[PDB]
């Protein structure tokens, strides 16, 4: 099988169903001792919680779910009647992320749709039936970011106030992303160290609210 398959089972057979918490604690323990995998982990994943609780957003886009590891973890913060919506290009990695989120017990809170960002962004108002964002959080392919962030504006799917936190900015480094968002008026930014998950490398969160045109 695959790392992902093998995550996924470690997760049925070592935490309580219906537990957001035993799940990322399964994970996670999986990834330490086990075999690494690019999860956002629990030291990047701190940050996030206290990030989620500052803004309560009732309506989260995530690109990237992975094995959905950070999907349970915003969803478990959320409120009643919040939702997520999270992407994620393989098609098997979304599926064990929607059977990761049904194993925690979060399936009603998210909706996890397979394919690319370009092609799924443009959809979201009228498929998915979006006004505008409350946060978006980056976590898909690097060189996405910044083109991703420009086809959301251009879309009408942020707003004043609207959060990005965008995960990997330092590795594996979202360099033009960075740049373009420090630099911009339309955004204040947030710079949040910490470390790559599972790994004594630097890495950080860049935070950066959206302020309209
Ligand atoms: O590549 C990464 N994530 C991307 C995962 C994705 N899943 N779906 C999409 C998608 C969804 C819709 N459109 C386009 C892409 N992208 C990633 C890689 C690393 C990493 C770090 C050091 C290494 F040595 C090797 C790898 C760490 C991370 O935390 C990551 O997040
Ligand atoms: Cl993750
Ligand atoms: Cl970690
Ligand atoms: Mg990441």
């Amino acid at each position: 099988d695959t790392k992902e398959q093998r995550i996924l089972r470690y997760v049925q057979q070592n935490a309580k169903p219906g537990d957001p918490q035993s799940v990322l604690e399964a994970i996670d323990t999986y990834c330490t001792q086990k075999e690494w995998a690019m999860n956002v982990g629990d030291a990047k994943g701190q940050i996030m919680d206290a990030v989620i609780r500052e803004y309560s957003p009732s309506l989260v886009l995530e690109l990237g779910a992975y094995c959905g590891y950070s999907a349970v973890r915003m969803a478990r913060l959320l409120q009643p009647g919040a939702r997520l919506l999270t992407m994620e290009i393989n098609p098997d990695c979304a599926a064990i992320t929607q059977q990761m989120l049904n194993f925690a017990g979060l399936q009603d809170k998210v909706t996890i749709l397979n394919g690319a960002s370009q092609d799924l962004i443009p959809q979201l108002k009228k498929k998915y039936d979006v006004d505008t964002l409350d946060m978006v959080f980056l976590d898909h392919w690097k060189d996405r970011y910044l083109p991703d962030t420009l086809l959301l504006e251009k879309c009408g799917l942020l707003r004043k106030g609207t959060v990005l936190l965008a995960d990997n900015v330092i590795v594996p480094g979202t360099p033009d992303f960075l740049a373009y968002v420090r630099g911009s008026s339309s955004f204040e930014c947030t710079h949040y160290s910490s470390y790559l998950e599972y790994m004594k490398v630097v890495d950080g969160l860049e935070k950066a609210i959206y302020q309209g045109p």
